[PDB]
């Protein structure tokens, strides 16, 4: 699945923002507009025994040009909440359910 970081209008949302993937399916986050964006997984809201450091972007690495990607694959089944650091306050949060 591909997930846009920002709507074209600069809306601060993941698109889609609440989706499902199979274990092992690649998630392609694509910088869209309204950047800077990144993707961090909330360690309190992901399945037990998943290291959030392995699936989150590096803290200082922000996507700042259109089309730039961050690719990640989740395996442990469950729900995962993730967010954009800069726009967390503004409601740029998402949810993926791995099945
Ligand atoms: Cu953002």
């Amino acid at each position: 699945v591909e997930v846009l970081l920002g709507g074209d209008d600069g809306s601060e949302a993941f698109l889609p923002g609440d989706f499902s993937v199979a274990s092992g399916e690649e998630i392609v986050f694509k910088n869209n507009a309204g950047f800077p964006h990144n993707v961090v997984f909330d360690e309190d809201e992901i399945p037990s025994g998943v290291d959030a450091a392995k699936i989150s972007m590096s803290e200082e690495d922000l996507l700042n040009a259109p089309g730039e990607t961050y690719k990640v694959t989740l395996t442990e089944k469950g729900t995962y909440k993730f967010y954009c650091s800069p726009h967390q306050g503004a409601g740029m949060v998402g949810k993926v359910t791995v099945n």
